[PDB]
DNA sequence: TTTTTTTT
């Protein structure tokens, strides 16, 4: 005859949900019986149909209640008190064999029985992705094991190339599947001052094409960013403690994590190049974008900045040892479908239809 | 006996009154006899007396608590958190059919018995605004379209032009058409990061004055505009989620909006340029304004400006098909009531009018 | 027993108060008894002894609470909430309506009992004003129609020419009138955006001395307010709801009121002169000067410069229809005082002193 | 049928949790069934498995409680308190002792049943600490004896030697087992002051990078870092109390601690040159960087910059009477285990491995 | 039984602490018995002996309360409101009767049994100062008087000589016995408001080391603060209060303390030396360097920095009838124990030590 | 937390 406050703080555990307002808006919901409620039968969302009748009734005295924002408030912070647990007792393979089963069990829904997506259309998305260099796949890989390991100076690979280079988003899906953030390195000394505290606890940090100053003899807008990597000796190296803020009152100890450099094409010293302690480049190559422009989806979609793309490439072209062991099922579990599906013809066509900038549905 | 904070909570709801000052004046109205109220018997605002008699009971212990704003903000955190639920799950289209909703709505009542204005005056205004570029109304359609697939680059379009040629009047049109919100270009970006804030949960923004380069010749400056809108090359587009600032609440990482530039002319870099997908040109119609110089109340009730008038226009030009697929008794159920006062060739008699710029009245 | 929340908050509407220590300093002083009271038997100041004795009975009680500032919170709460209610619902001939009728509340005070001030020296006030212009009665009630109907890109009115033109002692009672605020553009670019905010719900606002520059050609000193205008564009012909800031609060959007600016003899770049309605150019003379030097009990008690000599000339010079419906009732009251209390011999014989440069009375 | 705070209190004490968050998020772990706990079987984390029987009744109560995050801030808040009355009440020498134990207990867990870390590798980094300069051991004896007693100008040593030579890591390590922090003085002259409010309450500094002048005739990038210590010699000598910039608040007033200043070969003046104690030198030697270049698990595992290679080699080399009273018997208890754990012969081995600039390990 | 806040409030007074975090520590440590507390049985502390016994009782009840912090800030408080009766009540006199009555205390602790220091080596200490300006007893009795009176324009005192000539080592020792602050007007015009404000409510202020200009024709390096002092003449003479502010705050209004100034051999002007008392000479003397060294223990205990030193040469050489009336009682019991510690020919042995160059011990 | 401070 009372709320019971321990039955939405599991709701905020299975949703994994950290936002006071959302938390609150959705729980409500359930306070109409789940049998009418129109979003449970039409299956809209997981988020509210696999619960609604579950919570119905603490819901419905919850909507009698006068302290609803204080006790979404301390459910809120239950999951804050999980992910900083988490983000100090656990090491990184860890983190990423989490977070790659969270990827998993949404695949396991888009492409699943709700019909949502036809992953075929990712299948176009990954031959594309494959095109951008060479096997993409192992060039990823590559990086997961560096990143992963965060060993001393091996910690900054660079991606070159002018502007319209595709490095911005490359990097894009590579920080969604990392859960890594970028620097403004250009900015003025006290911005630069505090522009840094986004560092706090993340797993990547990317460097954001950065400038030359007089690189407008190149046509490059003549930013800051590359004179800046001269005061910034240590944090691509990570071998000594330092402090973070964003300016007046967050702040906090830390190693500066690894990640990923990028600049157009203005010139880098010694000095300055061999802090990125590894290089790639790429350009534009214009029939890609003459498939893009004849498989718009993958745009509309913006798929070739998604993540999933990437794991999707890696399931297939990864073999399944490879991975983490506790999971490996669920990557023969995926892999079958593949086998089932696909001959490598067929993932040849989409890779080279791409290559042709050929529309790859045919 | 006490208070119900939950018929409070419906009532913030059922008006969707999200400012807590605004709601508790609203809600102690009430307390007097609704058999007896003025604003009642005047019929004055819908808001009140739609509800006067079914709140009267408990308004008047409200009146009595000591603890009224405690209320008034749980109720009004129950309104933000609908809006947040729905800012993540719905569907672009859902988004706009809802917003035509609460339009029509409006339009049953100006134009209902209240007979607080007639469209009548209002279709003189479609007659008006269809005269001010060609096809007026399918050239909107395209702009809603463009909108709310919201396809990568395919998020932005100029309006160029010289001053009263109406670029603004259009832009605030459609503002008011989908709820969107308006921004400067004309900064250093550190303070306008936080003017950017705006943006955080917004279906179309506009900016204005690109302040762009030549004018010398117009009176007309370059600076800071035309600097900043080029410097964050893909931002406009925004193809990767990116943080965003809000007093108290977080900083927030998301996909940037679509919508409008509007400018008085100068160079646009080609750069630029391709971020607009169309460019619109604007000019003079002195006629057009003669007509609103013999139709005053075109400004002076506004309607020239009004998203209310673009409705208008889509209602008694295009097909109900073209429309969402649930609100299409609406738009049926106006589409006859227009034509049981107007006729097309009366509907061309204020086209007839407005071309020579005669009043459009007779 | 026990304090009464409602009576404390019926004195808040009472008095319209809205500032929580004026509000408890205020009812703090009913515990004496009325029965004594010297501000009472003085009759000394109307929100005091016309509340007393009701009050004295809860103010007991109240004097002996442990809550107090919470209870006049909620009071206070409770009249900001009238206010934005009434803001967002009147019409302007409602508001100025209102205005009016707490104009003449004082005047009524002013003249009452207490008799503090003598009409015949406020009529000198009149005469001397009707004398500055040609038609200043008619000049006065054709802005006031403006603010009234408040139609866009016409909203602004220029008073320009040199000092002690009298162009601030017109404006300070208009404004007193209207009952706005007044602004200074006359700043650094940024701190515009705090200073414009006072503009939030305002009816009515003066700029003052906008600077230009080169004027030291004619010994003027140069300045930002004409460029800052230049950007303030928008705001001024009010097409569109901008929005407005204060300090730890978010911010609020609406139209921006309309207003008066007033220079020295700057250039205007035609540009911005074309987006005033209308211009008065005020040009001092001698015998206005001498006037005042034998007639100094005016500025001491302000006269001059008063919304309530405004409202006295009109009651004059004005036929009661123009006046809305309500008021007339004590506009008849109010011209059947005056001329009892008068004859035009004396009033004429007040503008024939002025015209001779006299001391207004012998 | 209550909660107990005064065991949550006992865990925070017992834990040294410092973070509301980190203590939420822990304690919530002990409601589900300790009796077949995972992280219990798995032994995983100290700070779970050695309390989760103990705490499990309590925090069961608890996760029902309506006031969670109140008791942890009350329990978080008593753990500072012990700080502060530690800061003020202790010996130096006791300090130190404290920070011994705190890292034995670390010690104890690496390399105990949990297996995380391998005994072996770790004396492996000691020989290449041992082989880094003359009399290492002794010379790292002398460094904390000195801080220890903090004796006034006799407060201050020099590490010079050219770039890649090992100077920031001994600091590194050094700061790591005491726990001071580091600052950068190559500012200009103003905000030096906002850099050093670092400093407080901190038990050592680093002055990293110290700029000289013209030593870019060596390509030494010159700048402010010697001229600014030039002025300082009050803080170094740390004769009497200083104070100290906290952005946003009051200055604070006390001895400036000591520390290590590091440089590549810039000239120093006399006046400089005379504060410090000792100067240590250090030299590029290629068998060195051969010898890392090969034995690449200590620097993936970060071995040689951490403090715990420090502690392990002053166990190795030096008399248990040289180590404080209290702790020498877990100093007795360690030199056993590494004396079971290694044959001299195994050492000797491996430091004539370093030697060869051959692996350490055959 | 409840908590005696009272208990709490009369501990926090007489051990007159003011952080709230330590009288938190301070309390908890009283709850485990006192019998066996050993803290209590080696004497370590005399705010936790001198107590323990007496609070256990009510320390007990407080480890239970879940109101722990509420208690602290009541307590604190009531010492917060006591320093600021004080300051706004005492006689100057009487401030610094209360200010050698706490340091007496510390005297009696430190030269307790239990105590670590040895009356003689501090003696020695005495003997020095007295040697480093003639009548050297007499100097600071002048000042201390002046400091009293606080007579305006004959307020301020000029300490000069070169770089190491023991002036700080004066300065520390005067303001460690009166209580006051260091400030450094050598910075840029504008942020020395906030210096200044460090003087809020101070007893003495110091000036550090201002630098004049043009010096380098002797190498003294220049600087700004020199002039700045011109411009703080009202601040210096004392005549009128003057305006002073902290961050975050509005300013505090107050008469400006009297101090000191300390500077290398710049010249100053003839109107800034008007404003000084009195200049006071400082030299190198080599024979005073080689007994230092010899006499070590002086600095290693920081003995000639400290007021405690210079109260010992108060002591001994100036009359009881010299020192305020409610404290001569104690200083008579000093006087008695010092002549008991040494015959005059040991301070002549010593004293002598010191003109010879020889350590101060034979 | 933002505003004032911090900064320039
Ligand atoms: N290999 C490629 N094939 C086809 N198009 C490409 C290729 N590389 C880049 N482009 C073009 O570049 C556009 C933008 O790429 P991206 O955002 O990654 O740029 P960027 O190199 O990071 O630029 P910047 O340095 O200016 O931020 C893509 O949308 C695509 O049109
Ligand atoms: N096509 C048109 N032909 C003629 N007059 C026009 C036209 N469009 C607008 N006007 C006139 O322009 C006046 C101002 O309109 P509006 O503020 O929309 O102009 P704008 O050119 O878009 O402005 P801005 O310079 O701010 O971009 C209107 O009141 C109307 O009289
Ligand atoms: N038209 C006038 N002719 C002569 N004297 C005037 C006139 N108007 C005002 N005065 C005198 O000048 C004084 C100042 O008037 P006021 O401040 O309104 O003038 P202003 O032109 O607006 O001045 P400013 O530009 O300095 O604000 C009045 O108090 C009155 O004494
Ligand atoms: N004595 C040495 N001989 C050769 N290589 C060395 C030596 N000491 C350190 N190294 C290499 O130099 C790298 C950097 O070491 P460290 O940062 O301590 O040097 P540093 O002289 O303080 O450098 P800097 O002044 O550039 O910061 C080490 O990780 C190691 O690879
Ligand atoms: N009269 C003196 N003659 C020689 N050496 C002295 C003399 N007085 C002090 N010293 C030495 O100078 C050291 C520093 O003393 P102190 O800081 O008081 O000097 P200072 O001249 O006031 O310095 P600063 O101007 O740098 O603050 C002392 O510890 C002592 O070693």
């Amino acid at each position: 005859k009372q709320v019971s406050w321990k039955l939405v703080t599991e709701y905020a555990m299975e949703t994994k949900c950290d936002d006071v307002l959302l938390l609150l808006g959705m729980y409500l919901e359930f306070q109409y019986s789940f049998e009418m409620c129109l979003k449970c039968i039409k299956k809209e969302q997981p988020s509210h149909y696999k619960y609604h009748e579950k919570h119905y009734a603490n819901a419905a005295i919850f909507a009698d209640s006068k302290n609803q924002k204080t006790i979404c408030q301390q459910a809120v912070d239950t999951v804050l008190a999980k992910k900083r647990v988490d983000s100090l007792q656990l090491t990184r393979e860890q983190m990423l064999t989490n977070r790659f089963n969270d990827l998993l069990d949404r695949m396991d829904i888009m492409f699943g029985s709700t019909g949502s997506a036809d992953i075929e259309e990712w299948m176009a998305g990954v031959a594309w992705l494959h095109c951008l260099l060479p096997k993409m796949d192992s060039v990823v890989y590559d990086f997961l094991k560096c990143m992963v390991y965060n060993i001393p100076k091996k910690r900054y690979w660079l991606f070159k190339g002018p502007i319209d280079s595709g490095k911005t988003t490359l990097a894009a899906a590579l920080l969604e599947l990392c859960g890594g953030k970028a620097l403004n390195v250009n900015l003025p000394l006290d911005r630069l001052n505090f522009e840094l505290g986004v560092a706090i606890d993340q797993f990547l940090v990317v460097f954001e094409d950065v400038k030359g100053t007089g690189g407008e003899s190149r046509d490059l807008p003549s930013g800051q960013g590359i004179n800046n990597l001269d005061n910034l000796r240590d944090y691509l190296d990570g071998s000594v403690k330092v402090n973070l803020e964003k300016k007046h009152l967050n702040k906090r100890t830390q190693i500066f994590p690894p990640g990923i450099v990028t600049m157009n094409e203005y010139s880098v010293p010694k000095t300055l190049q061999a802090r990125f302690v590894k290089q790639i480049d790429f350009r534009p190559k214009d029939y890609l974008k003459h498939c893009l422009e004849r498989s718009e989806f993958l745009l509309e979609k913006r798929i070739i900045q998604s993540g999933i793309a990437l794991l999707l490439m890696l399931i297939w072209y990864r073999p399944v040892a490879e991975f983490a062991q506790s999971i490996q099922s669920r990557i023969v579990e995926w892999k079958e479908r593949l086998d089932k599906e696909f001959s490598l013809s067929v993932y040849q066509k989409m890779k080279f239809n791409v290559a042709m900038g050929i529309g790859v549905l045919d």
